[PDB]
């Protein structure tokens, strides 16, 4: 009767929803007589080699087989399955080797706590030495508690195989499968049987790489990269980017110069980068997404980068190309936005797995919206992992994540009938709040001197406040506030700036309650906003140089720089990732090539003076020269150096220039003209000082010494002691 199983069972394992299938497929000892089955539907032999006897050959049920025969132990034999129109072939026995997992990886997992996810999860190449010789092939492992059954498919399954079940390690959940002879870089999907009875083929949410869209399966994927940054590496640790500089340029992989792979870019985008002068480049998601239009946010491989450039050693390169130029490396990381993709990771084995889930059938206020359930430990694990996996594997420098408020609050709906205010359970989600503390306090532990930065368009509070006194933990956040009021501001034609010049101050206010990044970024350029060069009032050379000016002030203005792609050197229509970038404009004979030439300069001065970065996150940093001149639109401050250095900054916003304006400064004597954006050079008019000023005795606007200049129509200057 131990030849063929039970009905019961023999049905599960023919309809793929098994638990257990190595505990019927294999060698199982009976009484005495070991027995051996092999499952392999369409087949026409297998036969089993045990030393140097053929002694086996099996036939029965309707895909199974059995080999039976007496004598006890064996220790190890191969199968050699045959089909029409192809040769025999020998293969070691999946279903005999043990568990390729540890109890004590599934223990950490399981508390939600293993910090090198990625190497116990997924498809890992292994190697074994048996009796016969060492038998190689991948191991494959996903969590899927509730499914009924797990199957690999792939290329050797015609995409359709039954033949490759795997099993479930205990309560665990996890579900695991050592396949011999698997190809080193082969394709394949699991195909999942969920608890509702579906069936489904799922990509791998731990794929390592993957198929280029549309194609949606994964490919097993094993670096042994060598990088050349070790130097980077070691000098990221010793420092503080808080306390550095930081200009960084905003960047879309797939439409910066369409066309181009990883190993371009890295030639391309570093070289580029390096001659503009920033300090960072960020990157928005690099990470696997199927749909180009969502720009990379809508992850579904959150362990790959995308295909669509290369490989992820090809990325390697890039990312270490970066590093040797001295270019630091921050990547959009999204744990705020869910894939709905049904081959990606939405009810996974059948159930609500990966996202939060809500109360059964009826009316209420449920809703879709799918975001990640940050409650329970392998989803948080399985987020947490990933940034350390970036971190780690790919040496990102840094990660910003968006929509942070979308996680934060569970709100919906304002209540009728309800006229007073009840605490108890507010509308922040602390399970998200859990979360983002524990990636950041992990994060900054396993890495130190990265760099993670949130942007969050709420009211919250201590975004970037250590998590050991109720912060976030987060290194940085966007000064959003800023962004609005500063492009509003400039928006503005000049005859009504006055009305708005409290505005254009307010964001001094509070400038100092967080490590802020200040941000112009592809967001603000897209969906009818316009360009930054669109929002400028003016003709042509008007807009020009408001662009220069307000380039300029972001740059003095307390606080990290982000600028996206293309508006550098002004482009005038939205951004198209379809399109590409228009660098048309650096070859026409207008005020492009001069507004990349500014950026230049200030990325220059910006690098070399201490005074615009070392001090950014305290009001020692920066001092008011007249915050008060609205009747000229004129806003004037200087800029500390944690080295005793100094800068005085002074902005135009009218749209004529200002002669014989006096300005109070901290020092007398000469003082050198480092910036002037009206230069001719950058194509302005040319109205400046002549290089400096001589400041004298003469106290003005409650300063020591004063001195008397020009101020360029609609532009910024910059002045230090000689």
């Amino acid at each position: 009767e131990h030849l063929a199983p039970e009905p019961a069972e023999m049905a599960r394992l023919v309809a793929g929803t098994h638990h257990n299938p190595h505990g019927i497929l294999g060698a199982h000892e009976y009484d005495d007589h070991t027995v051996i089955r092999a499952f392999r539907p369409h087949a026409v032999e297998v036969v089993a080699l045990v030393g140097k006897d053929r002694f086996s050959l099996q036939h029965l049920d309707s895909g199974l087989f059995a080999v039976a025969l007496p004598f006890v132990d064996l220790i190890d034999y191969r199968l050699q399955v045959t089909y029409e129109g192809c040769e025999p072939h020998t293969v070691a026995d999946a279903y005999r080797f043990l568990p390729t997992l540890g109890e004590v990886d599934l223990h950490l997992f399981a508390e939600g706590r293993h910090e090198r996810l990625w190497e116990v999860l997924g498809a890992h190449p292994r190697s074994f030495t048996t009796a016969d010789g060492v038998v190689s092939g991948v191991s494959f492992a996903v969590w899927a508690p509730n499914a009924k059954g797990v199957s690999l498919i792939g290329e050797f399954n015609g995409w359709n195989g039954h033949e490759a079940p795997m099993r479930v390690l205990g309560p665990s959940g996890v579900w695991e499968l050592f396949w011999p002879d698997f190809p080193c870089d082969g394709l394949y999907k699991f195909r999942v049987h969920g608890a509702d009875g579906v069936v489904t083929d799922r990509a791998d949410p731990f794929a390592f790489g993957t198929e280029v869209p549309p194609q949606t399966a994964s490919r097993v994927t094993s670096s042994d990269y060598t990088w050349g940054d070790d130097d980077w590496m070691a000098g990221r640790a010793l420092r503080n980017p808080v306390n550095e500089a930081m200009s960084t340029y905003e960047v879309h992989l797939g439409s910066w110069r369409p066309g181009l792979s990883y190993r371009q870019l890295a030639r391309e985008l570093t070289d580029y980068i390096v001659d503009q002068g920033f300090t960072h480049v960020e990157l928005l998601p690099v990470a696997e997404h199927p749909f180009a239009g969502s720009w990379g946010y809508q992850v579904t491989s959150y362990y790959a980068p995308t295909s669509r450039f290369g490989t992820p050693d090809d990325f390697r390169a890039l990312v270490d190309a970066l590093h040797q130029a001295g270019i630091g490396v921050i990547v959009d990381w999204v744990p705020a936005h869910f894939p709905k993709d049904a081959w990606a990771l939405g009810r996974f084995d059948g159930t609500p797995l990966y996202e939060h889930s809500d109360p059964k059938r009826g009316e209420q206020l449920d809703w879709g919206t799918y975001v990640f359930d940050f409650g329970r430990p392998e989803v948080r694990n399985f987020l947490v992992a990933n940034a350390l996996y970036w971190l780690q594997e790919f040496h990102i420098d840094g990660l910003r994540v968006d929509a942070v408020a979308s996680m934060l609050y569970l709100d919906y709906s304002r209540p009728e009938g309800g006229w007073t205010p009840n605490v108890h359970g507010g509308r922040e989600n602390l399970e998200a709040v859990q979360f983002l503390q524990e990636m950041n306090a992990t994060a900054h532990k396993v890495a130190p001197g990265i760099v993670t930065i949130a942007e969050e368009s709420t009211p919250w509070s201590g975004v970037t406040r250590p998590t050991n006194i109720g912060g976030l933990g987060f290194s940085m956040k966007w000064n959003m506030g800023w962004m609005h009021d500063t492009l509003d501001y400039v928006s503005r034609d000049p005859v009504y700036r006055s009305y708005h010049h409290h505005e254009m101050t307010f964001s001094m206010l509070y400038a100092f309650s967080e490590n802020y990044v200040l941000p112009l970024s592809h967001d603000e350029v897209v969906h009818g906003k316009g360009t930054l060069w669109g929002r400028m009032p003016g003709n042509n050379h008007v807009k020009a140089a408001g662009l220069r000016s307000l380039l300029a002030y972001q740059w003095a203005h307390p606080g990290k720089q982000l600028l996206f792609m293309g508006q550098e050197f002004g482009q005038r229509a939205e951004w198209s990732e379809q399109r590409g970038l228009d660098w048309f404009q650096l070859d026409e004979n207008g005020f492009s090539n001069g507004i990349q030439r500014l950026v230049r300069d200030i990325n220059d001065i910006y690098r070399c003076h201490p005074a615009l970065w070392s001090l950014d996150t305290t009001p020692e940093g920066y001092s008011w020269i007249d915050a008060n001149d609205s009747a000229n639109n004129v806003l004037s401050f200087m800029r500390y150096g944690s080295d005793g250095s100094v800068l005085a900054c002074v902005f135009n916003f009218a749209g004529a220039e200002h002669r014989d304006y006096r300005l109070g400064l901290p020092r007398a004597g000469r003082w050198r003209e480092v910036l002037n954006t009206d230069a001719t050079i950058y194509h302005g008019s040319g109205i400046g000082n002549l290089g400096g000023v001589d400041a004298t005795d003469d106290p003005w606007h409650g300063r020591p010494a004063s001195a008397v200049l020009v101020l360029p129509p609609t532009s910024a200057l910059w002045l230090t002691p000689a």
